[PDB]
């Protein structure tokens, strides 16, 4: 009788849905947010997950973990791990050629596997669903990137099992997004679907063939270090210059200020997807100096124009790989929070010569939406 849930375990944000009453419900967390930061923080006295964790990241950069998805299922000597390490404020150590995140927790040094950190996020998403349903959840579908290997999929599933979940299936994020739009219901005859996924940290282009409910991955492309956080950064640097000009002070080395600016920037950015201007007002940003100011959509676009534009060549590459022309793509699907940006939608639509974009499902929710559907199918 109990519904199974669908979980998007995201690099920067996660999302949970449940199919019931003949429809998918994306479930808001305790703060009312329909997605949750994939953050876990450790303090002298408690463990925080999601919104609570990200909310104190500037205060505790050392023991606030994020990006665990970049580690999960990898060996410590993997060049991706070695490269990514150099830019996290938290320490990563080697335990038998397995990466562990090392932190201080209740005064003692503790280390955690990536799948342990991710299980804490999965636990939160599970608790979010249970608060809405009013009963314990034990079955779930969890998603992963198409490019995940066996080791990565295994560790993701272990994360689920650790969270107390029977993992009915692990499915690809682009397939979940396609399922959400009901594209799996097609009969015999190949349809070509392109998934354009620009999230918080990663950019993924997938071309799938669907034939009588059977998915095949024809081509993948993108950039694992291109995302919304890079748009936040462009804004950070802009406002650091503007604060320097006005107050004649350089805040760029105060890690707490820069982090707090960064957060205000992400909020303003989101607002610029619905508004042509946004107000940025930080109390005591630096040395008790407040920062009240504004930014326009057009200025935001200018600051990011090259990054926005860079998203189209991986589409070209993926089409070439799949041996398809633009015109042979039957459906275009927007995934990831960053595809809410009007300029981004314009770029892709212009690239496809005016074709419709499938964007009626919040793109940062499309993966979980699909997972919830598949979970229900697997339950009966
Ligand atoms: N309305 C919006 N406009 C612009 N960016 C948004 C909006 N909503 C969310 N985002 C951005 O989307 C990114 C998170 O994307 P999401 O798909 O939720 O996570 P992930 O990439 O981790 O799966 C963040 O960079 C966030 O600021
Ligand atoms: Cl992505
Ligand atoms: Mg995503
Ligand atoms: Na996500
Ligand atoms: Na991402």
């Amino acid at each position: 009788k109990a519904a199974a849930i669908g979980i998007d375990l995201g690099t920067t944000y996660s999302c949970v849905g449940v199919f019931q009453h003949g429809k998918v419900e994306i479930i808001a967390n305790d703060q009312g947010n329909r997605t949750t930061p994939s953050y876990v923080a450790f303090t002298d006295t408690e463990r925080l997950i999601g919104d609570a964790a990200k909310n104190q990241v500037a205060l505790n950069p050392q023991n606030t973990v994020f990006d665990a998805k970049r580690l999960i299922g990898r060996k410590f000597g993997d060049p991706v791990v070695q490269s990514d390490m150099k830019h996290w404020p938290f320490q990563v150590i080697n335990d038998g050629d397995k990466p562990k995140v090392q932190v201080s927790y209740k005064g003692e040094t503790k280390a955690f596997y990536p799948e342990e950190i991710s299980s804490m996020v999965l636990t939160k998403m599970k608790e979010i669903a249970e608060a809405y349903l009013g009963y314990p959840v034990t079955n779930a579908v969890i998603t992963v990137p198409a490019y995940f290997n066996d080791s990565q999929r295994q560790a993701t599933k272990d994360a689920g099992v650790i969270a107390g979940l029977n993992v009915l299936r692990i499915i690809n994020e682009p397939t979940a997004a396609a399922i959400a739009y009901g594209l799996d219901r097609t009969g015999k005859g190949e349809r070509n679907v392109l998934i354009f996924d620009l999230g918080g940290g990663t950019f993924d282009v997938s071309i799938l063939t669907i034939d009588d409910g059977i998915f095949e991955v024809k081509a993948t492309a993108g950039d694992t270090h291109l995302g919304g956080e890079d748009f936040d950064n462009r804004l950070v640097n802009h406002f650091v210059e503007e604060f320097k000009r006005k107050h004649k002070k350089d805040i760029s080395q105060n890690k707490r200020a820069v982090r707090r600016l960064r957060t205000a920037c992400e909020r303003a950015k989101k607002t610029l997807s619905s508004s042509t201007q946004a107000s940025l007002e930080i109390d005591s940003l630096f040395e008790g100096i407040d920062f009240y100011t504004s930014i326009t959509r057009a200025r935001f676009e200018e600051l990011c124009s090259d990054l926005f534009r860079s998203t189209l060549e991986p589409v070209e590459k993926a089409l070439r790989d799949a041996k398809l022309d633009k015109a042979q793509i039957h459906d275009l699907v927007l995934v990831g929070g960053s595809t809410r940006i009007p300029k981004v939608q314009k770029l892709l639509q212009d690239f496809f010569n005016g074709r419709d974009l499938n964007k009626s499902i919040n793109p940062d929710e499309a993966v979980a939406y699909g997972a919830a559907v598949q979970a229900a199918i697997l339950m009966g």
